[PDB]
Formats: structure tokens, sequence, C-alpha cells
């Protein structure tokens, strides 16, 4: 009998090297990214006409985002900001159960953004959770933080959403639901 042994097909190590790369990188992760546009401006809220450029790419960005999520019916979530975009609040909607769960968010823009990614809160499902610091900042999957740090400063407030956000909700959420600390 013919045990599984390696056969010879006409790839380099390269080819192959490479086709590991094409196996080794999250494809979800890819997914969600390739869709939201990458950001440019390597500027922070105190850093006056380079801050408002940023903000340019941060709307447009977010734009692109909301306007993804309405093509492919997942249009999840409401955002704004104060006139310095330094200070953001918004709505989030999970659909669990065939029920709709609406939740109150809010984020400001550290000094070092965008290296440092802001930490969103949570202000009303404070208490009710687990992965949660005080306040209602929820604490976020140990992937990201490693993961904003190589895209910096690529990434900005959609990426924040669709990978920070978007993951912690399709957890908690059916968590608190089932434990009625949510109905």
């Amino acid at each position: 009998v013919t045990e599984l042994t390696v056969e010879d097909s006409g790839e380099s190590l390269e080819d192959l090297m490479a086709k590991m790369k094409n196996m080794m990188a999250d494809e979800a992760t890819r997914r969600v990214v390739s869709e939201i546009p990458v950001l440019k401006t390597n500027a922070g809220p105190r850093d006056r006409e380079l801050w408002v450029q940023r903000l340019k790419e941060e709307y447009q960005s977010l734009i692109r985002y909301v306007e993804n999520n309405k093509n492919a019916d997942n249009d999840w979530f409401r955002l704004e900001s104060n006139k310095e975009g330094t200070r953001w609040f918004g709505k989030c909607w999970y659909i669990h159960d065939l029920l709709k769960y609406e939740f109150d968010i809010e984020f400001d823009i550290p000094i070092t953004y965008p290296t440092t990614a802001p930490e969103i809160a949570v202000p009303e499902l404070d208490g009710k959770t687990a992965k949660m610091y005080r306040g209602g900042k929820i604490c976020l999957t140990d992937h990201f933080k490693p993961l904003w740090a190589r895209n910096v400063p690529k990434f900005g407030l959609a990426h924040l959403m669709a990978l920070g956000l978007g993951p912690w909700l399709a957890v908690e959420i059916p968590d608190l639901i089932q434990k009625g600390v949510i109905q």
C-alpha cells in the first residue's frame, strides 16, 4: 500500500517558503483589512496641521468601512467626534437570537496616536463582564496591541473597530446574553 509520501511537483523552495506564508497569515484579518483603506500620515493630536490631515484620512477610512458594512448588511456601528477629532462617541448593534443589542461606546485619542491605539469604553456594560478594565474600557485580545504596532501608522479608527471592538463583541455579547446581565 502506497503510504502518503512526499511526491515531487515543479515548485521551487521559494515557491514553497512563500506558499507557507500564504497559509501562515490570518485570512480573516487579511480579509477584514484588505477592504479597509489604510492610512498614511503619522501625526498625533498635538500636531496641528498634520493632525488635521491624519483626521481627514481617519474620516475617509471610516466612511469606506461603514460603506462596506452597509454593502454586506453588517452596518453595526455609528460614530462621531468633537471638532478636534480628539474625542469620539458612537453605538454598536450586536444581533444574537435575532435580538438586537445596542451599546454606548466612547474613546479618546492618545497623545501618542497613531503609535498608541485608543482604549475604547462601554460605560454601561461596566461591571457585567470580565474582559473589561474599570470604568468600561474593554480589554481586547492579546493579538491586537502587537498587530497594531507592526502596521503603525497604517491602521486607524476603522481598524480599531473592525479588529478590536468587532471581535470583542462576538465574544462577550453572546456570553452576557446567556448570563442574562443583558436580556
